[PDB]
């Protein structure tokens, strides 16, 4: 009930990791 | 709060898709670019 | 108690808006 | 959960500072770049 807030939280974390992979690709296309 | 927490969770998710999609566009622009 | 989870949530939203301003600057430096 | 929710909130924040800082570095690289 709460348990559901946590689920949301997990889901959030997961988009942030996907954002990190995007930036890893962008960084290389530039030349970091 | 609660009705409230899940209103903020949605704005957050919704913001997160907007960010992923701006990043996807930039990545595709380089490529090239 | 919960009330504190909301506070966190607000804080999260706020970094996402700051990320959006960063990307607005990056987009212009490129030429979107 | 709770002990738990605020463990996930922290990882999330911590991830969010990492993202802001990668973006800041990219922005500074262009500039230029």
């Amino acid at each position: 009930r709460m348990k559901q807030i946590e689920d949301k939280a997990e889901e959030i974390l997961s988009k942030l990791y996907h954002i990190e992979n995007e930036l890893a690709r962008i960084k290389k296309l530039l030349g970091e």
